[PDB]
């Protein structure tokens, strides 16, 4: 048969890797005699970047990518990196499947060797901290907080008057346990299935952004596929979206439940200094980027029809 290899980071429990189960079954359960989909997860072919990579030279076929991260190979992705884009989780939702809005930017990248062919649920990031909790920007002030790396959550922390720390996520569990950083940010599944909830026990819900993860294929291999493989593999990717964002609902209710039964504090902050202090990024970004501002104008369209 023909091994499609198939990467992501997270653990085998969490939606992605749940999700990347039923796209294997679907796909194998009508081509099954052909392709055999192998899935590895928990960073086995390396971090989100070393994955990227081997997706652009087709050491492997698909990988799951943070959208952070691919605006260092396009910038166009820059545009669901942005803080305080979305006005709720249906504007999002409604933003990421609409392919007049999603399509330009997942096909971006195909010089560079690979596509986007769906997103999946993250949630929404907000800052976690070991010894001070976040009321405000000023409480990030001299910490040290991890980010993925992406220019523009570097820029956001710079704006916060705090410090960035990039690097990938599997590292983050001892950075914060050594004290190398004082924090990190994202949604409620680091604290449980990652651990840094044993760590870190004030999550402060701020929640700065909503970043979809991406799944990326190789561009030669998807575009090699005959006429009806290829319209299987298309289907299995909508089954992928589905069974991932089902299980996300639940899993996130689960790591919540978890979080507090281990301790963690969460706290609901004022939002408005957070994004006041922020603003400035989107300002920027939409200025040197003039790609961006019809994709801007559309979400701001959805963000009018699902508001909070
Ligand atoms: O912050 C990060 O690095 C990670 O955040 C979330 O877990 C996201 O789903 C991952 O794709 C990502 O790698
Ligand atoms: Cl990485």
């Amino acid at each position: 048969k023909t091994i499609i290899r198939v990467g992501h980071n997270q653990s085998q429990n969490h939606p992605t890797h749940l999700g990347l189960l039923a796209f294997e079954e679907y796909v194998e359960d009508k081509l099954g005699d052909k392709y055999d989909i192998q899935v590895y997860p928990s960073e086995l072919l390396g971090s989100q970047i070393d994955m990227v990579q081997l997706t652009q030279t087709g050491a492997i076929n698909i990988c799951v990518a943070s959208n952070a991260i691919l605006e260092t190979f396009n910038d166009v992705w820059e545009i669901f990196n942005l803080p305080y884009l979305f006005a709720s989780s249906e504007a999002y939702h409604h933003v990421m499947d609409d392919p007049e809005i999603v399509k330009p930017i997942f096909e971006s990248t195909r010089e560079g060797g690979f596509e986007g062919v769906t997103w999946l649920d993250a949630g929404s990031r907000s800052f976690y901290t070991k010894d001070k909790p976040v009321n405000s920007p000023e409480d990030l002030s001299g910490l040290k907080i991890r980010v993925q790396q992406s220019p523009t959550n570097v820029r956001m922390m710079d704006l916060l008057g705090s410090s960035a720390s990039p690097m990938g996520f599997g590292e983050v569990y001892t950075a914060l346990q050594s004290g190398i950083i004082d924090g990190a940010e994202n949604n409620e599944m680091s604290l449980t299935d990652n651990g840094h909830g044993e760590v870190c026990k004030y999550y402060s819900y701020d929640m700065h952004q909503m970043v979809p993860d991406i799944v990326i294929a190789n561009y030669s291999w998807l575009e090699g596929l005959p006429e009806e493989d290829r319209k299987v593999f298309d289907e299995g990717f909508k089954v992928l979206n589905e069974v991932q964002r089902k299980e996300w609902k639940v899993a996130v209710d689960k790591a919540k439940e978890k979080a507090s039964e281990m301790g963690v504090e969460f706290i609901y902050p004022d939002q408005k200094p957070f994004v006041d202090a922020v603003a400035p990024l989107t300002k920027e970004v939409l200025e040197r980027n003039d790609k961006l501002a019809p994709f801007y104008d559309a979400i701001q369209k959805y963000n009018e029809e699902y508001p909070a």
